[PDB]
């Protein structure tokens, strides 16, 4: 029952990868900014409206000659689509898959918004296709990457990318995939989201979630794209995948009547991680880090800590043995996209076994009596100490329209670089970006497997001979600085030298047949950044 | 694993009720008309090589609400998107059907909802001092559980088309794995703000007459349609133990996607026959046993071949016989309710399957040329007949709907084989209900049925009128009399041993009406909801 999640991929604010965002979670880095004039003005509506929000960069840029997409309709997609799709490929890749490798195989995004369609109706110029729907964000990943799985997109507002993963999961339980991607995004492309959320008070007058902290006032709007590939554990084992940490139980429930549709219930929030705990067939005394929901409003924060006090008193009375965090705290409420970024940095912190800062609680809540829980919250990024048995999560999301989400992980316990690019532009920048991942804990043997297994042999070629790490450093370098006569490189369009031939020449190399190491993350394709807008 | 549907409700164009529009469907009444004034303007896009299409299925009234009913008051009615107003009130109606009230009904009750536009989003836009844009879903489905107190998965979903039968297959697998004890799932769909007519137009979706002409001949896109609906879905040997009214019987449901086709929104039959192939497994039947089939039918000149191909090609294995499957779509009479369509052709479906009766499809009178009946399975359905006992082996009809960007879904459903306590929220209401009720009484009603399922499947609301009755015909004549203002009648008690509970309910006491007893469930009318307008 139990389900590896072998893969990971995303942007955030501040980062371009899942190792950017790792970086800044152990940074501790405020991510949050001013609304980028890009998006729209913010001082055309300081008559307050946030100015603030968690962006990422290039949210308008999409490669869309890779797909074999046409800039036309690159321009009519939704850049949520857009990115999405990128964002799956990217996360099949962090698991050394290629779609072949990888047909039963689901996709099940979270999304809450539709920006573009807004954007798209003030321009309808002749008549042309506004994004209007969800679906595509779903179906144009199993769309290209030939998947016939569920594909489906939900909505529960902002616990929408847990809700997609709960259904992941569930799918995957019954055999009716054999993997599946779970994600979600969230784009803040237009301000009605500013306006109208900010006319009912959900935003903060300073522009940040401050989590469990003192003088939280609503939260900050927050962009994010992100998936995870998850597969049945024993598979992803036999498979000889690398597996980040392992989900153990999901729940999901409704608050039902309770005073007005957005008010969160404490008693329904104890259900869903109780639920979910007796799934996992855990004890909460077991549990040493929390990912709150954590959005840092003044009824929610106590509401949030009440209900988990519940939940995990029914099962012990020690005090203080677990932390809890948000990384709301750092980029911000990425809303359809929340539980994704959530997941992704609890998944992260028990790989690493490091423990985040939590950002904006130095003054905590003086409302929350933290001594009479289980919990404190985390102030400094630390070692994550042996529990004395494993290392275990638990991770919430709460919709604002009642519908609740928990989800309990735990860690897991256990040459030829044949290079390529759809060009040459796009293969130099692979070059580049690979030889900037390289240190002294890479692995070699492991770098090679994945490179020759798990990625696509695509139209432009460079493989490299090496000894090392080392020499792979040089090489890439020579080749990016344009380089002409590097031996051990051949490039174009069971004797190594023989395989680099025929794979440079553009022959099919079964590199299986030579060998398997284990898996492990390596960087993924150097998408090109062009702008595409209605 | 079978699931019964247990209770159903739902407006679409020209039915107020689930009740109007089977009428319809009997009747081959097209639902189709010109766009209402009241939306926007056909006139204004005339001139904009297709042009905007005129047309839609439309339903009444698409703009009214009783927010009071739900204790909602008038400005947050305005911001509520109609959408969701209407599925509030449908899955009441649902639950009211299946002769429940949320009480008795439920915590782990899930809500599932397909939904695939959000039309006032971009009229709240356009009007943007600042106020509460309805700018997701969620609420649609959330807003259900809230109201009803339900704590199980509260859901929206969207895969485009299919979304309602993408809704229904999540809402089965939910309660098969136990997370649920049962269940609502439908969808809803309303055309609102003309940006669809022109985005959709502009990619050549809809078709020239404004027509779904289902297998029939000319069919050159689809016309957009309005529905709101849903089933109330349980067990079914929970449901037979409890003595409920079951429609139909669900026994296989499966979805897939496409996979990799030469553009986005091509279909494929190769991954439609799969899908109706995993169906057919997950039910445990042959193909050779559906009678009926309720196609995706959207009558685009590409599509429809594919459709029938993928269901040729998944019937085969099983099969050689030919034409022993009659089959239709509900879009030949009002539309393609997007994603309302799924709910739209489950509801057909299921009616079909409960009267013993299939409809005419319409606008097949001449076929389409390039499909080829007569080396298939199948045949349209051209007059609305007796459903004929297969030969012996039950009535069973299968059932598609394939979203425009390759989400597919099938599912396979199998035929099943005194004291009127009156309420409502005030006097008006009252009277309205009592009328109501007045109007569906026949020789056919029975009255231990109709009291056992007004005291036990309604709830006891503020204003209350308790008749005692000796049969139809003395019921009938009350509440013509109540109804005409007669404030004292024989047998009325009225108020904010059988004459003593009487007094006791009318004063406000609540009684448990159990005690007395079980009848069987039927089909009662259900709360009258004032129909009030409410805008941005």
């Amino acid at each position: 029952g139990d389900i590896a999640i072998i893969g990971m991929a995303g942007r955030y604010p501040k980062a371009k990868s899942v190792a950017e965002f790792w970086e800044n979670l152990k940074a501790g880095t405020d991510c949050i900014t001013e609304v980028p004039k890009s998006r729209w003005d913010w001082k055309t509506y300081k008559n307050t409206v946030s100015k603030w929000g968690g962006f990422i960069d290039d949210a308008d840029c999409f490669d869309p000659q890779f797909f074999r997409i046409s800039p036309r309709e690159a321009e009519t997609m939704d850049p949520q689509e857009r990115l999405f799709l990128e964002t799956c490929w990217e996360t099949i890749e962090d698991a050394g898959y290629t779609p072949e490798t990888l047909h039963p195989i689901g996709v099940f995004a979270g999304v809450m918004h539709k920006d573009y369609s807004l954007i798209g109706a003030e321009q309808l110029t002749d008549p042309f296709p506004v994004s209007l729907n969800y679906a595509q964000i779903a179906n144009r990943v199993s769309y290209y990457c030939d998947f016939h799985g569920p594909s489906i997109a939900v909505d529960t507002v902002c616990s929408s990318s847990l809700t997609a993963v709960h259904l992941a999961i569930e799918s995957i339980r019954r055999g009716e995939c054999e993997a599946a991607l779970a994600g979600g995004v969230n784009l803040s492309l237009h301000p009605a989201k500013y306006l109208s959320y900010g006319s009912v008070g959900m935003h903060s007058s300073d522009g940040r979630c401050r989590t469990f902290g003192e003088g939280g006032d609503g939260y900050v709007s927050g962009e994010g794209v992100g998936a995870v590939l998850l597969k049945p554990l024993e598979k992803a084992e036999q498979d000889g995948d690398r597996i980040y940490a392992v989900i153990k139980g999901s729940a999901i429930n409704h608050v039902g009547k309770v005073s007005g549709i957005t008010v969160p219930s404490p008693a329904a929030q104890a259900e869903v991680i109780k639920a979910c705990l007796k799934k996992a067939g855990i004890s909460p005394r077991t549990v040493s880090y929390v990912e709150a929901h954590g959005t840092g409003t003044s009824l929610g924060d106590p509401i949030e800590i009440e209900g988990l006090s519940k939940a995990f008193s029914q099962g012990t009375q020690d005090q203080q043995f677990c932390s809890i965090g948000s990384v709301k705290s750092n980029i911000g409420h990425a809303e359809s996209a929340a539980g994704i970024s959530g997941l992704t940095k609890a998944a992260l912190q028990l790989h690493h076994k490091t423990l985040v800062k939590s950002l904006h609680s130095a003054e905590l809540n003086p409302y929350l009596k933290f001594e009479e829980s289980p919990f404190y919250v985390q102030q400094q990024t630390a070692p994550w100490k042996q529990p004395s048995y494993p290392r275990r999560a638990g991770l919430s999301s709460f919709g604002a329209s009642g519908s609740n989400a928990h989800i309990i992980l735990e860690e897991y316990i256990q040459k030829l670089i044949p290079l390529s690019a759809r060009n040459k532009d796009r293969l130099l920048a692979y070059a580049e970006k690979l030889a900037r991942s390289l240190s002294e804990k890479t692995v070699l043997s492991e770098l090679a497997y994945t490179i020759q297994t798990g990625r696509e042999a695509m139209e432009e070629r460079a493989v490299f001979l090496v000894n090392d790490i080392r020499d792979l450093k040089q090489k890439l370098n020579d080749f990016v600085k344009g380089n002409e006569n590097i031996p051990g490189l051949w490039r174009g369009q069971d004797d190594s030298i023989r395989l680099a031939e025929l794979w440079a020449e553009g022959k099919t190399v079964d590199w299986n047949k030579l060998y398997k190491p284990r898996k492990t993350s390596v960087p993924t394709y150097p998408f090109a950044k062009e702008r595409y807008w209605i």
